[PDB]
């Protein structure tokens, strides 16, 4: 009977079923929420839009939604971050999903229509949950109509939270969101450890170098530069950090990293000549973590070493210049997601030539193109957040209250710091950890309940 | 003909001066707000009362504070922090500073009413510069017509700051105050690399003990806990953390530390029962972190394996049940600041007896009591803030604001983030760190000016 | 029209020579020997019968090999360790090679065959290139003719030359040998950096598990436990080590590990009530990297956490007793190399079973079965001592020597130490390296030419 | 009424006695070899020279050697490295010791002198204990007759080693010596572990610097090199080592670590333009390590960054070249064992100069002159080999043999590798590391006895 999807391989199916009750059991606070709300059914009458990798984690992520109520029409935010094995697991349970590794753009807009049409009419869609804002941004412009319907957004990354505030700033924001992103057990988990892990893991899947005594470049030091830059020292790397933040700058320098810049006296200006071309020659390996455009900019990329591998695992494919690498320089394939790109003209290239780059995931992440992105007992803390965000929004009914009331939970929002404190409690256990119980007379002393939250909302952490 | 200061031996000046001038060439962003302000005379007028460790570091405060026009009087905030040479130095440079290493209690009580009274009368004191509260605490208790006339109160530490919020929020705080704690170049450069740098120093010099391959348990995994605990692993420990805040204790466990509770099931009911003595018993070191009370309490000193190294690095000398120890142990002083713990009884003790502990600096701050806490370049960050805060608050005037102008400006604030980047700037370039400019696409890109703040206020860090 | 040859895929060779074409570029001493040697041919009339894994790596060395003027044919020495896109190329260049990922253990004995005879008969071999002597093992028991017409072995691991010690004890080596393992570049560089490399790599690969913050076991403490021990250490695990030398087991201590037995007061006694449950209960990882049998044994893998995985990167497949396991417990295949072993029983298992252990490469090498092993420029390393070691023992022609002078070389021998260093300068220069020239005031003062060697053959490094 | 000794300060005895007992606890090893031979005397008539620092962990060496029977006289082998109170210790107890902090040359000379003349006449010794060869050289040069009656010769470290196989090789040796050095339990302990412990140890007490976030130059990457870069990278500075040894220099890069010259392609020809200017421009500290001269030489020392910090941890005081600054610059002292080196000339300098280096310990060992060496857990292993080395050659009689069977004794030779497991043995049960046992199966399969020993002579760890 069941046709409404569309992956690589159907026949996989029963290889992502073995790799999602193994994922289970590595990803406790998912399934703390999956055994505590069964019975209640509280995303009951839920049809949620889903955009993100469609990984073996978001596997265990839309199997929780489900399980507790909701219907789901899911595609990836990626065209190379899909594990084949994951899409056709949830394609084998009945739910529709339009995913495979090594789509086009063109195939890319077609899976999230795909989402959005159900047999070629707009779905009774009622929720979305995204990853990077594209699902969000079609709506907006597109399907203006289906918003009046949707009672939230449950937004998952940095990038996809910044396109929301400015939505919300301008006026153009439609239902209420929450920033999952800014969840401690999201933000200073996944974007830290997540990439920690993940980096290295890419790197080494795409080129299988020696990290150890080699040098590199990571090119931010926010919650993603901060563990990609870890990812690469405890591999031996000889780790240099660009900044345009002084602070997350101190944080580098305190943490044991040279602090450079790519050009002369931290300027670009407009020129190769303001490009320090003795420090990009030594670089083995650059990385870029921003979310900004061109932190790794045709000049630089004309400096580096020869043979330096280029990466980016923070957003979109223009972190790096690959558009001028797609003008200028010729593109040999070594396997899927590894390009050598050779620095000598565009029409064609010695098999032999010395003078290349190596591009990994043509400039998209790195660590889902290349690798499997971050693994099941990080995804968790993310994954359980977006849950409770979608049971938040959902409980809420933004879509059926009158204009009046709707304008006044028009709104980003965060996750209160008790269902953070309930995630991460979760977590520690999977680790078998025991927190401590504070004794009335310490819970007085410093000014908390002994159930927390432990912290004011102004805590970094 | 200056006498008015008490010192250790002011024949260490010379001494003292040397280090001081060392120390300047360490702290760049306080050294470069002495050259920026020095023409403006920023603290012309101010008289503050300071209450801060008399360390070297300290030295340049101060003297920062006269180079831009304020008149201080000063004392130390802890009995064992003081570095006699610094003291020494200020003194001979005709600052009023009361402050040795050693102090008794009574005599700690005595040096700070030494700042407050001038030839036996209040000084017509205007600003208030604290670390850990007990100064401010006393001039609302005891000089509250003190506080008619004080513009300010800048406070360096977690518990001062706890201790400041707890009296705005019970209507008792009478001037305004500024956090510098959290300010990120102070709460995530002091609080945790000042203790990475200062703790495994610390234990060095008290006890010579090789840290390598022997297992420590921190208490608690805030700032102090989480740079206290990378001291330690650094160092070849094997470390296990305790936390009662799950979104913390998620961190260690990240970071690669096992989380376990000195109770059974993290549960304390006071009975030597709840103890885990199995844990308790393998632990060479302990260290509480965590700014509360009695977090190493009786029965696990009791359960602590023999001769066990036992301190804080927290507050106050409570967070090890230290007077248990005084009423019912023998102490064997083996130098100062490095007592044996008897475990025999209170009376006399066998010179060979195993079954002692060692404690470090009588249970309070061992990183300033048993070495010379922070090193100037991480002190640089704070005492920049400090210097700010003054400016800030000297030039707001509240004690001369009428009554409604007040209350608008009653207040517990911290610095601007655009501040905090600047302090930031001054440390990176004292590393040679180079931060990268900001193209204007790149800004508009991301939302913010090239000049910065970088980061919205939510955001951690 | 060459046949002489059994891979997977020979489409796959162009895949293949692109990473072949990537590894030169990461390989300096084998390819500076490749350059040195060439116009010498050092190698003509060669005939050499090589046994060791078929990965890129191993590419690099076979066309050296064949670059120096010697004849081949080869097989690997692991039956999961072969890159098939490695065989193709190998296979497309004209070159014997008999060699699959996944070969049957029948399969493994015919390729050894296929080297051995040229149709249908004894090929007119004189050199042998052995890793973990079955290849050695096999001539000697059923070709020992051929050994008549053989000048050498030279042999890469740890346990082969054991095996090679062994025979010459017992009088049983048949033609002197080259110990490769215990050149300084390759015992300090390949079983130590090698395996910090690629076990995390190949536990990733076939898990995709968090390291961070779970616990491991490592048995073995020697160059690949200690390399072993760093790969997880460095991602965040706790590890413990379990060594049976107390120096080895001192170095694990001071290397900041806790030092565990999994048996009582480290006695096997054989028995289920000498298992350390409570320890075995905890762990989530074990590695065996001993080169011994049954270091983790039946009564281990009964106490073991539910889930924990287990793997070998020492030899064969009985370090795991995974016979004990294929007797009493299903095995459920996750994908290649990758079993969940459910300890409910041997006829089946339930789906959702939570009773299971994972296990990688069945037991066997798990950086070459579930990774790629080492990288490259580490490879280089032992693959410029293999190539040197070939020249020297071919040049020596011990098979055309009388009875006599073969009685004197008849010996399992390293190569000089001069020859160690000359493979090191090409690996530093790798990195971009400036080794220090000695001055002539300084070589007489330490006692060395200002040529090297720079150390006694007692040196330990 | 005991008077044979001379120290600074006698009244220092009862604190030393404290940290004596202290240190007891810290040396298993040592502390076991008192237990077992104490009712054997197996040191009874041995009347022992020893040149060593006289710290508290050589204070507990003394008192077994004494406690097994022998008679000592006593003397540092550092004109900074003796800790008072441990001196004062040892002559309270009634031991001829010689011994201060801050001697001068021609007080270490007649210190020495001290030890070798009891009331103006040569003592009745019969064996030496030395670290670094001055005593073994003045016996061979000045009293000859004296080494007639002496069995042998225990030295500590690898430069005392040196000139001991130089005499050998020169046929001057006069008595049998045991290189102590070269046991694991020193050489990969000691030389390692003592100076990652003590460098940043002493560096910190000297200048209280903050290490994290800069540059280090480790010049040498032996053993102590080897401890000495993870004593600076494991604080977060960012270490470069040079190297003439390529194989020492493949293991920094391996570790991490970028192997720069401070000569332009390596080549120190003496010249000022053979400097690498811009590299030295830029270090922050200098550490030597090689026990070779002039590898911090005039030309590196003019190039160096304003402020930076040099310092010796290797031999002597002429690895850097502290003749010439004592020659053209001008020394402020800042403390005992710190000076500012002013290179705006050798007369006067401004006190506010920003042109100076800080030296530490006057260019001699800085673990011991600056800190207090290292820590007793560490030195245990060192000195336990001392006294199994005294026992054998005093039981060995050495002097005592006719002419002929003299010769075939006089050698430089190890302790056997079974004593050298035994010393780790009881390293690893201090820090509650359980070894496990072989079963005869696993022993036989690997060619060991279950007691050991357990690797081949050959086998570097
Ligand atoms: N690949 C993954 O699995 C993954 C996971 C989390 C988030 N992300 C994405 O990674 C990106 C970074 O996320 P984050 O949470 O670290 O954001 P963040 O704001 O914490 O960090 C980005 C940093 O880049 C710095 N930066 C900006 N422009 C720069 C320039 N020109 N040169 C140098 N530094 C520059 C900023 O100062 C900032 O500190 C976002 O796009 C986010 O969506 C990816
Ligand atoms: N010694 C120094 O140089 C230095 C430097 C900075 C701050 N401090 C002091 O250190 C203390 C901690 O400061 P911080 O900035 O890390 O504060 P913080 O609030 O960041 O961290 C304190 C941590 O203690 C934990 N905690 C509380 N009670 C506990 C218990 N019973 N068991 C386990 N964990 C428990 C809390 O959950 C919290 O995470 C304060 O008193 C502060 O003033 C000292
Ligand atoms: N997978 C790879 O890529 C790779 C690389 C190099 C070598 N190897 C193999 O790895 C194995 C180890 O090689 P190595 O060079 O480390 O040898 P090694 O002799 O240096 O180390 C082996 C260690 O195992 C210890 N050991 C033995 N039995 C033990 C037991 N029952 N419990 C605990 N510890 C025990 C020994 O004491 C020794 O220190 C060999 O089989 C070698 O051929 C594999
Ligand atoms: N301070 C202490 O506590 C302590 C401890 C142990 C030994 N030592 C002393 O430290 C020194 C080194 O001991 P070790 O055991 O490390 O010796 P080692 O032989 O293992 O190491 C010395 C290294 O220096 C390198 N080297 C020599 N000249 C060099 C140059 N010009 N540039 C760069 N590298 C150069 C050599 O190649 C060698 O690797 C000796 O004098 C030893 O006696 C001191
Ligand atoms: N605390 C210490 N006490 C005695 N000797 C020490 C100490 N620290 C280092 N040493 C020795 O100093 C020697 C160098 O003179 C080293 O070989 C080492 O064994
Ligand atoms: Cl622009
Ligand atoms: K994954
Ligand atoms: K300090
Ligand atoms: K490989
Ligand atoms: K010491």
């Amino acid at each position: 009977g069941f046709t409404d999807y569309k992956v690589a391989d159907i026949t996989l199916a029963a290889w992502g079923r073995r790799e999602l009750i193994i994922a289970e059991s590595e990803m406790p606070a998912l399934m703390g929420l999956r055994r505590k709300y069964a019975g209640q059914q509280p995303l009951k009458g839920a049809k949620i839009l889903g955009c993100i990798h469609m990984t073996i984690q978001t596997g265990v992520l839309i199997e929780t939604l489900v399980a507790l109520g909701a219907e789901v029409r899911w595609s990836s935010c990626n065209i190379f971050s899909t594990q084949d094995q994951a899409a056709a697991a949830i394609a084998a349970a009945g739910i529709p999903v339009f995913a495979w590794k090594g789509e086009t753009e063109e195939e890319y807009e077609w899976c999230i229509e795909q989402t959005i049409l159900k047999d070629g009419q707009p779905w009774d869609a009622n929720m979305v949950l995204d990853d990077g804002g594209d699902l969000t941004e079609i709506l907006h412009k597109k399907y203006p109509q289906m918003l009046e319907r949707i009672h939230g957004i449950t937004e998952e990354t940095t990038t996809g939270v910044h396109r929301l505030l400015d939505m919300l700033k301008n006026g153009t924001l439609k239902v209420p969101a929450i920033n999952v992103n800014d969840s401690v057990t999201k933000s200073k988990n996944d974007n830290k450890y997540g990439c920690r892990h993940s980096l290295n893991d890419a790197i080494k899947r795409g080129t299988d170098h020696l990290l150890s005594g080699k040098q590199a470049l990571v090119i931010g030091y926010g919650d993603v530069g901060k563990g990609s830059s870890q990812s690469l020292r405890q591999e031996g790397m000889i780790v240099k950090v660009a900044e345009v933040d002084p602070i997350c700058a101190m944080q580098a320098c305190m943490d044991g990293f040279e602090v450079v810049s790519p050009y002369k006296n931290g300027i670009n200006d407009g020129t190769e000549a303001s490009i320090d071309a003795a420090l990009l020659g030594k670089i083995d390996l650059i990385v870029t973590t921003t979310g900004n455009v061109n932190v790794c900019d045709a000049n630089m990329l004309k400096a580096l070493k020869k043979r330096a591998v280029v990466c980016n695992i923070g957003h979109a494919d223009n972190e790096i210049d690959t558009a001028f690498m797609r003008k200028n320089w010729a593109w040999e394939e070594v396997k899927p997601q590894v390009h050598k790109i050779h620095r000598t003209g565009k029409d064609g290239f010695d098999a032999h030539n010395d003078d290349y780059l190596i591009l990994l995931a043509e400039g998209r992440l790195v660590n889902l193109g290349n690798a499997t992105g971050h693994p099941s007992r990080i995804m968790d803390g993310s994954f359980a957040n977006q849950v409770l965000a979608q049971i938040h929004l959902f409980e809420q009914k933004y879509a059926d209250l009158p204009a009046a009331e709707k304008a006044k939970r028009l709104s980003v929002e965060v996750l209160p710091k008790k269902l953070d404190e309930e995630v991460a409690l979760e977590m520690v256990k999977g680790f078998g950890g025991v927190v401590t119980q504070l004794t009335p007379k310490q819970a007085e002393y410093i000014g908390v309940s002994v159930e927390g939250p432990f912290k004011p909302d102004t805590y970094r952490y």
